[PDB]
């Protein structure tokens, strides 16, 4: 039986962190929906912070992705449980409280961040490691 | 019937635009196995110039993508007819001369680049757009 898996974020810069992180979230369950929800720029910019590619571009990129089935963009920045009805989304996959609700209901599941791998350490990387 | 496809490149820090590079050798024909060759390291620096990400990162990045099917990491710098036979490839798909011989083979199928959307000018956007 299909279980739709729903997991929202900003997505900017896309990096190999962002996809093992949908891969997860799709390998949850046998057989799955992944949907991805793509926050906007103004609340991602008014809640976190600057963004460096525009929700177009954040979303065009994760089109690409193998394990991504549907795109909600823009997405809503906080998930509600009409939300999750209107979708018909049975877990909610992020990295872990804002998500004590959907824990409560069964509905969480945790996925994992990966350190170091962001497009950010990888200019970091030639610099400092060369130009001096 | 299935229609082998090869898309060689340094793919360093990959962006859109290879990744629409890459979509668009997938679906050159309708039923096709899309294969990837992805430069050592040592060969792209000795040809091409310094690489970022090293192959296993490259490589590894390009496991996520929708449209690759297959992954020859590394690939020996230059194709040759020889290479073709061994992995049963119909038809070699990169941007346009050392492909004259494909071309006249009738094994040629160019791809294009998309121009301003990579990582380069992202930091680029981010620099001169703004820390001023
Ligand atoms: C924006 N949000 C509150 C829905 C989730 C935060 O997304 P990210 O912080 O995983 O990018
Ligand atoms: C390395 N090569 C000669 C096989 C193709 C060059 O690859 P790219 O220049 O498309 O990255």
């Amino acid at each position: 039986k299909n279980v739709v898996i729903y997991a929202d974020g900003v997505y900017d810069m896309l990096h190999l962190g962002h996809m093992k992180q949908l891969e997860q979230a799709k390998k949850l369950f046998e057989n799955t929906t992944l949907i991805v929800g793509v926050t906007s720029d103004n609340e991602t910019k008014l809640f976190k912070g600057q963004v460096v590619q525009t929700l177009e571009e954040r979303t065009e990129t994760l089109k690409h992705i193998r394990w991504v089935d549907e795109i909600i963009s823009p997405c809503p920045w906080v998930v509600t449980p009409e939300f999750l009805e209107k979708y018909k989304i049975d877990y909610v996959a992020h990295d872990d409280d804002i998500y004590a609700w959907l824990k409560r209901a069964g509905k969480f599941k945790a996925t994992q961040r990966t350190e170091g791998v962001s497009t950010t350490d990888l200019i970091v990387r030639i610099l400092k490691n060369y130009e001096d």
